[PDB]
Parts: structure tokens; C-alpha cells; sequence
RNA sequence: GGUGCUAAGAUUAAUCAGGAUGUUUUUGUACUCGAAAGAAGCUACAAAGAUAAGGCUUCAUGCCGAAAUC
DNA sequence: GCTCCTTTATCCTGATTAATCTTAGCAC
DNA sequence: AAAGGAGC
């Protein structure tokens, strides 16, 4: 029996056939969409920005306890809001303050205390009185041009700043002590290092250095530097380790092949010559090999990109011995590996001082030799960032004898010295998508051992390319032609730079990006595609905040993070691109040159690539919601981890299952030769592809029947299916957005209604144009001005919309819809609050009514005049029971946000008293039998008691609170339904609408809960239990 | 075809430290109404508060909450 | 009650560790 | 993609 496998990010096709009938055995698929563990990207994101926010706000609780220790005030109650936080900066900067406009000063400070990668506040302010505004980024006019600003300053300007006010007051004040000021700017500046992360002795969290274990770390990525290859307990050596280096070179050698394999002896003749020579290059090397021991003579050493001979040569070494405070001839072995490891992990003064503190003897180390030790580190962070060897030094240690004493590298001496548990196999990978398809590759093919016994071969489709030569040779010309640019650009900017043909390794310093920055920087013609301004290197380098790396296409929308989808910018021209692509983006830009320039640009030049220039210029409305490499890279690495588990496990145990592996681009074409169809956006091609896998590996060696069977109409109407279940609880419980909520009568009501706000955020694109009309066609009385400022209404905005265009001829003789309100504002400026003298506010937003109050979680504030909201609340689960008296079935559904941290306890959970109120507001009858509870992705088998018809469905979810009993079902063999498809005559069809919604609360109904192995083997469920599980 | 070491070129993953926003509440100022006191809560700016629902203990460079465990 | 229709927050700056392909040079 | 009010 041979058992095919295709291991997919969301799905592993499973088929067996028996390889002398070539009969079937078992067809299946098994699915688990990868879109939930992709969600750690926001998982992360939201998680730092907690962090963020609740450092921010213990800024100015740490200001409250300071001023509480000071004595300075005691009640923040009479403390004042309304005062200008700016001015009283500018006025503590020679003249005295209140403790009050004192603690408004630095709290506001301590707020925004910006960058750490006139005074901020003269600047502020200066911004306050000029334009009105100081926050965020925005347009001001420059002497008919239009600049962008932004609140961005630096922390030491921030720090400058605050040192000065409290300094003039101490004069005034002497409650203002010394302490007092020092504790101030260490709660404005402070900041953690990055390999510290979050924690103190006492607030143990194993995101940080403080592990819950009790051990204290002294960086926490030193716990991810990977094991041995061959030793899994042993974490490996640095690259500028001794060990790595003598091995490096020795296996280097042996690969040579010379006139007279080299001996031992010959090798330490080389390994000395190199180590005490100060120079060393592969030239120069084998120029000693050569013209000291005919370099056309020596063969065998790995090749340049480009066609350079290249070899390994202590390079870790000559540097280290430069070292005058120290001489790593008076160092062992162990003693420099160590030295390495340190000085490859830290980048930082404190993290060196603290690894050589605690990893060295006490009187190992000087305070200048560590001073020295720091400022060789950062000068040489560009051999110490090269990172880790494969190997552990143990392992090394074992080899570099036998590599002295034989000939032989590494693969051949390791020969010579000579079911599967899904977790501890999945234990230490850091990719949940990969981790995840691995659990699931890994527990069918246990259950396919237990229900089959062991198999003659078990393959696994790789997707690993097969290339001829021409193709081969076409892909080092693009390699190397990628390391060309790179140096091309790096040699340009070192010339418009220092002059030189090399950067000086200061300008890298916090700053490791520069390499590609100027790379970008040299393919957009040292201009800013955005602003058509010139780039100067100088400017870069030397200023390097005012620009940004932009993804083309946003992230958020595309999730292409290459080269190709990256433009280095002026920061105030990403910020104000926002979430949008330059064609959406560019023409609305107030500092930015126009769209048809930039494409101009794109297309006239020679120095972007191909895919570049299309992601620059997609005329695409591209959108999140619109019906990806990480796809390929996980795939890949999923499909690799099976199958070597795969080979270790049939040796180890000497099982005799054969492995095999088969190509997807062959898979394709055999797909065409043969005569197989995919149906259109169905699952079933995960299964067929898993047979074509497992008949790829018997084509040397019932063949026809094989495709006979295959090619069958009737063979997919039986192909299995299987879903995991979600059960989890606390995922993302709501949307984002916080809405407002006010009383009013809108359309058909006379009684005042609870109205959820909505605001078209700016009218004067076409989106915010477009959103407008919408509205003032169903209903003008639905904005918020039109009924509380009907003069503004009336007399500014009517007027604008009956004398100004909604089209125009475009670029190219075409009309488009253009918008009225923009139209005004390039010509009067921004559309102004009726006023008499001409003094109204600018108008932006625009409120208004939306949709009525309903299913939503409170998030009211306690000073509100309205209810505030969040809406779209994600479920988690449904309990089904049934009534006796009715004969109907009664489901309760459970959403996320119904759970929560017990106060006291600290345990999430529900209580049974708020699960029964629930069980009442869905209208469960307290008197009814527990039946089954149904996760996402669960099965259903629906049938109608009065005509026997049943349809296996699986669950989504309770849909639509204020229907009882309603449910929304999805299709047992594809990702959704259509739309009309029809269904059992209880249910009907299917909404046109595409989403399957149905409510089982109807007296023809049964239904029974199905669950399945990962094989696809159903088990009908009538009741789980007396009750419903909430064990917590 | 699998695999080991090395180097490069491409992609991507996990985790940490920070910035500036956005959403909404309240207040102030401006705008509108009013003789003012104020009203209205639109519109703009500023400040203060909340920012997944919610929790923790050790009182702080405090900690956890959208992944995985099925 | 059953189906149609609208709706849905984001841009960056530092840093480390790991993976998978694809070329190369050697090899069981 | 799916919540759930709008719309009838
Ligand atoms: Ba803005
Ligand atoms: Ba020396
Ligand atoms: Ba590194
Ligand atoms: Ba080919
Ligand atoms: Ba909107
Ligand atoms: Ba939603
Ligand atoms: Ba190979
Ligand atoms: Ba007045
Ligand atoms: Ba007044
Ligand atoms: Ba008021
Ligand atoms: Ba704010
Ligand atoms: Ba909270
Ligand atoms: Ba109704
Ligand atoms: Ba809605
Ligand atoms: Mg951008
Ligand atoms: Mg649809």
C-alpha cells in the first residue's frame, strides 16, 4: 500500500492505493484554514501596542507618585485641562510656574516624549499660533507652495527642553530638588532594551528577561540561537568563534584536490601562516599555497558569485588580535569561543558589560579592556553580525581531529562514527502555519498506519524546482547582477559621500538599514517618488528620520514585503500616502508631485525593476476585502519538516517504508496529460492531487484502471472530507471601530430611536464625495449638520453642489466623475462653517445617523451623555438543546465577548448565572434537554422528519440575535457556498447573497452533531451530555 | 531523488524596544442662537479620559488579554 | 421570518534569532 | 468573510 501526501498551508491531501491492483483504498482531505494562525501578525501587533499605550500612561502615573514624594501637590482633582500645556513650556523656560502649570507642562511632555533612534515646545507652539494646529501631520502653506508637517521630534530635544524649564524653576522653587529632576527625565527618556523586553525582579513574564522559571537572562535572544545539526541540546557556535574557524578552513582544504589531497602536516602549515599574518585574502592564500608549496594547480574551492575563488581564512581571528588591551594569544579555546558568543549576540555597551560580567570569572576582565572590547564590537559589527554556525562546538571538536589526521570532510567522517510524536516534533519551530500543517501531516499518518498498517511508500509532493543549464546559468546572471547594484550603490553613495569608494563604518551605527536604503535610493534616480525631490546622501545618512521605507502596495492590504513592493520616500510623503497605493494616493497629496509625472518617471528610466514599475503605477482599486509568498516559503517548510521526520523515523525504528518525493511542476503536467478536471473552488482537488502523488511514485512499475477509477464522474460525489474544529476561546472579540450613539427620529419613526453615528472621515475625496450623495439622495436629514446646522446645510454646502462639477475630461478625453467639494477646495481653500464675517470653522467630517442600535458591547464612559459601542461581535460557540413540549430544537449562542477575567480569581470564564441569562434572551427553555454544542467547522446532519430528505452541513455560528434558533451553515465539501444552491425542502435555497442562513428552530427538523477523524470517517452524535461543558 | 558543511541571492517567520496617528467620551476656545447668564453638541483646534470586552500584584524602566494547545 | 445589503482603523523607526527555496564548491 | 440591521 502506497500513501500520497499533499501538505498544503490550509489543507493535506490524503489517498492510498494499493500498488499492484492500483485500486483505491481511501480518498480524503483534510482542512484547517491558514488564516487563523496568519492572524499572529495581528496577535503580535496588538500585543505592542498594549505595551506601548500602557507605558504611556505609566509615564504620567510615575509623574503623579513623583509629585505626590515631592510634596509639591497632593490632590489632582482642581487640576486643569483647559490651559495650554505648549505656552506654559515656553513661559518655564525663563519665567516662574504654578506646580500646577508645572505638572500640565511635563505631563504633556511626557506624552509625546518622541524619537530616540528652540526648544520641541517654542516649535509647538509656534505651530499653535500660526496654523492652529500642532497634532499629527498635516498641509501648511509656504509662499505658494504646500509643505507637510508632522509632531515628530527627537528625545534628546525633548529631554533639552524639560532640563531648562525645571532648571529656571529650581530658581523660583526650591521644593525642586536635584532627585526631583533626575527621576523626571529618567521617566520622560527611559526606555527597555530590545533584548530585555517587558518585566522587572518582580513581574516575572517569559516575553522578557525576568522567566517565570526565576532564572534572570542577560539578553533574551541568546535562548533562540538554534541547536547542533547532530547534537539537538547543544546550542551552536558563532561563526567568529576559534572552533568554527579551524573547522571552517580544515574542510576547506580537504575539498582541495592538489598534486602532491593535502596532509595533515600541510594544513598546519597553512593554518599558521594564515593566523599570524596580519593581511589575508583567498588571492593572497593561495598565492602562499601556490607560489610557496602553479595556482591553476589547486581545484576544488567554492566559487564568487561573480567567478572570484573564495575560501575561509580566521578572519575572526586577525581582527581579535589587533586588540591592544588584550592578546588572544594569551586566550584558550574555550575562553575565545566565549568571547565570541558575546560579542556576536550584544550589540550593545550594557548587554557586552553584562554577558562579560557574567559568563567570565570576576578578575577576567579590565574596565578598559571592556571599554576596548565595546568600541571593537561596533566598529566590527559587519563580521559579528554574520551570525551562527550550524555545528555546536562539541561537535566540531569531534571532527577537527579527524580532519587534521585524515583527509576527509565532514560528510564523509560523521558516516564513518555513525510513532512519531507531532509536538516535541513542532516543540521548538516558531511558525504556527508551519507548526500547525506539520500536527496535522503527522497525526493522519498515524491513523492511516493504525487503520492500514505500515506502508510499502509514503510521498510527499515537494515544490522544489528541476532546471536545466540555460535556466541554471539564468539564475546566477541574476544573483550576481542583484550583488552588483548593491555594491554599485554603495560605491556611488561612499563618492557623493565622503569622496572615497568605501562608507566609513560610523554612518551604520543604529542605523544597519542604511545598505538598503541606498540601494532603493540609487534605483529611484536619488529622488523621492512621491515628492520629486532629490535624495542627497548626505541628507540620508546624516538625517535619516526624514525618510521612511513606504510599501508600495500597504501591507495591510498586499502582505508583499520584497524588494519590489518598497520605495525609500520623504517621511511626511509616506504619512500622508497612508493606507493607499500612489495611483489612489498621489494626486490628493497637497506636497507631492503628480501621478502623471511619476508615471513619467517610471516608465522614461532604466533603473526599476519590471515588477516595481507595475506595482508604482496598478490603476487597481485594490482593497483588504477583495475576493502571497509567505504562502510558498511555509509551504515548502511544512512539506520539508514531514518528510524528514518521515526518513529518521523509518531508520531509527527500521520500519522500511520507503520516502519518496515528486515535484510539483511534474504533478501539473501529468494532471493535463491524464484527463483530470478541477471543479471550480472546491475542495476536492486536495484529495485527487494526494492520488496523483501516491501513482507518481508506482509509474516505473491496472494502471489504466487506476485513471479509469479516477477519471469517473461518479468518483468525487464520495471523496471524504474532514475539518478541525476551532474550540478556542478569547480570539478577536469585536470590529475595532468605537462607535457613537445618539437619540433620534430618522425615516419612518416618531418615538426617539437609539441611532449608531457613522462619519464620512474626509468629503473631499471621491470615496468621501461618493459617500456623501449616498446619503443626501436616501435621506439629507441623516447628517448631523443638516438637522444641527441647517444654515451651514443650507447656505454652504447646497450651493457648492449646485455650482461646482461632479465630472470632468480627463487625462485621456475621458470623463470622470470628479468631486464638487475638492473642486471648491483647490480654488477657495478648505469649505468653511457659515459665519457672518467669513470666520467659521473648516469643514472635514461629516456624522450622521446610520442604523439603529442593536447586538453590541457596551464600552460607555462614565462621563458620556450617550452610549458608546462596539459592534460586528465575533462568536464562539453554539448550544443546541431541544424541547419536549414544542418538538423543537432551541440554540443558544455563545460569543467571545461573554467571557472574561473573573475579578478576584483572574480566571476566564463564564458563570453559569450570566450563561442562564442568555440561555433566556435566546429563547432556551430552562426546562429542555442538552444536546450537543457545536464549534466553528463542526459538522451538522440536518433531516426532515416528514419527507426523510438529510444534507450534512458543517457550523459556522449563531447568526442574527434577534431571530431565535438561526444559524449559518457552509458547504461539506468547499470553502462557501454560491448563492440559490439548493438545499433540503425544510431549509429551501440558499440566500442569492452567498451566506447560508437558516433557522433550526422549525417543528420538521432533526438535527445530530457529526464528528470525524482526521481520515474522514463520520460518527453520528445525538447528545454529548447532561449539561454543557463550562469547565474553566 | 534525499541529505551534511560553507558562501551568496531571493523570499518569509517568531520575538523585543520605540514613534506618530486614527476611533470615541468630556471640557475649554472658536463658529451658530441669545441682552447677558447661557443654550446647542453641529463644525474645527487643544487638553484630559478610555482604546480589543476585561484582569493581575510585586507599586513599578510594573504585568497579562486577538497565536498555539482541539 | 427570510433574504438583501452594508461594513470593516493605520503609517513608520530601531534590533535579535530562526526557516525555506535557488545558484555555486566539496561529499555519503 | 461574516455580523446583523435594513428592508420587505
Ligand atoms: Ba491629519
Ligand atoms: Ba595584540
Ligand atoms: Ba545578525
Ligand atoms: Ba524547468
Ligand atoms: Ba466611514
Ligand atoms: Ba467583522
Ligand atoms: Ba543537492
Ligand atoms: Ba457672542
Ligand atoms: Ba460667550
Ligand atoms: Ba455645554
Ligand atoms: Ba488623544
Ligand atoms: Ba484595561
Ligand atoms: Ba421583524
Ligand atoms: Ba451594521
Ligand atoms: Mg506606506
Ligand atoms: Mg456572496
Amino acid at each position: 500500500l502506497v500513501l500520497g501526501l499533499d501538505i498544503g498551508i490550509g489543507s493535506v491531501g490524503v489517498g492510498i492505493l494499493n500498488k499492484v491492483t492500483g485500486e483505491i483504498i481511501h480518498k480524503n482531505s483534510r482542512i484547517f484554514p491558514a488564516a487563523q494562525a496568519e492572524n499572529n501578525l495581528v496577535r503580535r501587533t496588538n500585543r505592542q501596542g498594549r505595551r506601548l499605550a500602557r507605558r504611556k500612561k505609566h509615564r504620567r502615573v510615575r509623574l503623579n507618585r513623583l509629585f505626590e514624594e515631592s510634596g509639591l501637590i497632593t490632590d489632582f482633582t482642581k487640576i486643569s485641562i483647559n490651559l495650554n500645556p505648549y505656552q506654559l513650556r515656553v513661559k518655564g523656560l525663563t519665567d516662574e510656574l504654578s506646580n500646577e502649570e508645572l505638572f500640565i507642562a511635563l505631563k504633556n511632555m511626557v506624552k509625546h516624549r518622541g524619537i530616540s533612534y528652540k526648544t520641541p515646545g517654542q516649535i509647538q507652539l509656534e505651530r499653535y499660533q500660526t496654523y492652529g494646529q500642532l497634532r499629527g501631520d498635516f498641509t501648511v502653506e509656504k509662499d505658494g507652495k504646500k509643505h507637510r508637517l508632522i509632531n515628530v521630534f527627537p528625545t534628546s530635544a525633548y529631554r533639552s527642553e524639560a532640563l531648562r524649564i525645571l532648571q529656571t524653576q529650581q530658581e523660583f522653587n526650591p521644593q525642586i530638588t536635584d532627585e526631583f529632576i533626575n527621576r523626571y527625565l529618567e521617566i520622560l527618556t527611559g526606555k527597555r532594551k530590545y533584548y530585555h523586553g517587558p518585566g522587572n525582579e518582580k513581574s516575572r513574564t517569559d516575553y522578557g528577561r525576568y522567566r517565570t522559571s526565576g532564572e534572570t537572562l542577560d539578553n533574551i535572544f541568546g535562548i533562540l540561537i538554534g541547536k547542533c545539526t547532530f547534537y539537538p541540546d547543544e546550542f551552536r557556535a558563532a561563526k567568529a568563534s576559534y572552533t568554527a574557524q579551524e573547522f571552517n578552513l580544515l574542510n576547506d582544504l580537504n575539498n582541495l584536490t592538489v598534486p602532491t589531497k593535502l596532509s595533515k602536516e600541510q594544513k598546519n602549515q597553512i593554518i599558521n601562516y594564515v593566523k599570524n599574518e596580519k593581511a589575508m585574502g583567498p588571492a593572497k592564500l593561495f598565492k602562499y599555497i601556490a607560489k610557496l608549496l602553479d595556482v591553476a594547480d589547486i581545484k576544488g574551492y567554492r566559487i564568487d558569485k561573480s567567478g572570484k575563488a573564495e575560501i575561509h581564512t580566521f578572519e575572526a581571528y586577525r581582527k581579535m588580535k589587533t586588540l591592544e588591551t588584550l592578546d588572544i594569544e594569551q586566550m584558550d579555546r574555550e575562553t575565545l569561543d566565549k568571547l565570541a558568543y558575546v560579542l556576536t549576540l550584544n550589540t550593545e555597551r550594557e548587554g557586552i558589560q553584562e554577558a562579560l560580567e557574567h559568563e567570565f570569572a570576576d578578575g577576567s576582565f579590565s574596565q578598559k579592556q571592556v571599554d576596548e572590547l565595546v568600541q571593537f564590537r561596533k566598529a566590527n559589527s559587519s563580521i559579528f553580525g554574520k551570525g551562527w554556525h550550524n555545528f555546536s562546538v562539541k561537535l566540531m571538536m569531534e571532527l577537527i581531529p579527524e580532519l587534521y589526521e585524515t583527509s576527509e570532510e565532514q560528510m564523509t567522517i560523521l558516516t564513518r562514527l555513525g510513532y512519531i510524536d507531532e509536538k516535541l516534533l513542532t516543540e521548538e519551530i516558531y511558525n504556527p502555519v508551519v507548526a500547525k500543517s506539520v500536527r496535522q501531516a503527522i497525526k493522519i499518518v498515524n491513523a492511516a498506519i493504525k487503520e492500514y498498517g505500515d506502508f510499502d511508500n509514503i510521498v510527499i509532493e515537494m515544490a522544489r524546482e528541476t532546471n536545466e543549464d540555460d535556466e541554471k546559468k539564468a539564475i546566477q546572471k541574476i544573483q550576481k547582477a542583484n550583488k552588483d547594484e548593491k555594491d554599485a550603490a554603495m560605491l556611488k553613495a561612499a563618492n557623493q559621500y565622503n569622496g572615497k569608494a568605501e562608507l566609513p563604518h560610523s554612518v551604520f551605527h543604529g542605523h544597519k538599514q542604511l545598505a538598503t536604503k541606498i540601494r532603493l535610493w540609487h534605483q529611484q534616480g536619488e529622488r523621492c517618488l512621491y515628492t520629486g525631490k532629490t535624495i542627497s546622501i548626505h541628507d540620508l545618512i546624516n538625517n535619516s528620520n526624514q525618510f521612511e521605507v513606504d510599501a508600495i502596495l500597504p501591507l495591510s492590504i498586499t502582505f508583499d514585503d520584497s524588494l519590489a513592493n518598497k520605495v525609500l520616500v520623504y517621511a511626511t510623503a509616506n504619512q500622508e500616502k497612508g493606507q493607499r497605493t500612489p495611483y489612489q494616493a498621489l494626486d490628493s497629496m497637497d506636497d507631492a508631485w503628480s501621478f502623471r509625472e511619476l508615471k513619467a518617471f517610471v516608465r522614461e528610466s532604466k533603473t526599476l525593476s519590471n515588477k516595481k514599475k507595475e506595482y508604482l503605477l496598478t490603476e487597481e482599486d485594490i482593497s483588504k476585502f477583495d475576493v502571497i509568498e509567505r504562502n510558498l516559503v511555509d509551504t515548502r517548510y511544512a512539506s520539508r519538516v514531514v518528510l524528514n521526520a518521515l526518513q529518521e523515523h523509518f531508520r531509527a525504528h527500521k520500519i522500511d517504508t520507503k520516502v519518496s518525493v515528486v515535484r510539483g511542476q511534474f504533478t501539473s503536467q501529468l494532471r493535463r496529460h491524464w484527463g483530470i478536471e478541477k471543479t471550480r473552488d472546491t475542495y476536492h482537488h486536495h484529495a485527487v492531487d494526494a492520488l496523483i502523488i501516491a501513482a507518481s511514485s508506482q509509474l516505473n512499475l491496472p494502471y489504466q484502471h487506476f485513471v479509469d477509477t479516477l477519471k469517473s464522474k461518479e468518483f468525487e460525489d464520495s471523496i471524504l472530507f474532514s475539518y478541525q474544529v476551532d474550540s478556542k476561546f478569547n480570539r478577536k472579540i469585536s470590529d475595532a471601530t468605537i462607535y457613537a450613539t445618539r437619540q433620534a427620529k430618522v425615516g419612518k419613526d416618531k418615538a426617539d430611536e437609539t441611532y449608531v453615528l457613522g462619519k464620512i472621515k474626509d468629503i473631499y475625496t471621491q470615496d468621501g464625495y461618493d459617500a456623501f450623495m449616498k446619503i443626501y439622495k436616501k435621506d439629507k436629514s441623516k447628517f448631523l449638520m443638516y438637522r444641527h446646522d441647517p444654515q451651514t446645510f443650507e447656505k454652504v454646502i447646497e450651493p457648492i453642489l449646485e455650482n461646482y462639477p461632479n465630472k470632468q475630461i480627463n487625462e485621456k478625453g475621458k470623463e470622470v466623475p470628479c468631486n464638487p467639494f475638492l473642486k471648491y477646495k483647490e480654488e477657495h481653500g478648505y469649505i468653511r462653517k457659515y459665519s457672518k464675517k467669513g470666520n467659521g470653522p473648516e469643514i472635514k467630517s461629516l456624522k450622521y445617523y446610520d442604523s439603529k442600535l442593536g447586538n453590541h458591547i457596551d464600552i460607555t464612559p462614565k462621563d458620556s451623555n450617550n452610549k458608546v459601542v462596539l459592534q460586528s461581535v465575533s462568536p464562539w460557540r453554539a448550544d443546541v438543546y431541544f424541547n419536549k413540549t414544542t418538538g423543537k430544537y432551541e440554540i443558544l449562542g455563545l460569543k467571545y465577548a461573554d467571557l472574561q477575567f473573573e475579578k478576584g480569581t483572574g480566571t476566564y470564564k463564564i458563570s453559569q448565572e450570566k450563561y442562564n441569562d442568555i440561555k433566556k434572551k435566546e429563547g432556551v427553555d430552562s426546562d429542555s434537554e442538552f444536546k450537543f454544542t457545536l464549534y466553528k467547522n463542526d459538522l451538522l446532519l440536518v433531516k426532515d422528519t416528514e419527507t426523510k430528505e438529510q444534507q450534512l452541513f458543517r457550523f459556522l455560528s449563531r447568526t442574527m440575535p434577534k431571530q431565535k434558533h438561526y444559524v449559518e451553515l457552509k458547504p461539506y465539501d468547499k470553502q462557501k457556498f454560491e448563492g440559490g444552491e439548493a438545499l433540503i425542502k425544510v431549509l429551501g435555497n440558499v440566500a442569492n447573497s452567498g451566506q447560508c442562513k437558516k433557522g433550526l428552530g422549525k417543528s420538521n427538523i432533526s438535527i445530530y452533531k457529526v464528528r470525524t477523524d482526521v481520515l474522514g470517517n463520520q460518527h453520528i452524535i445525538k447528545n454529548e451530555g447532561d449539561k454543557p461543558k463550562l469547565d474553566f
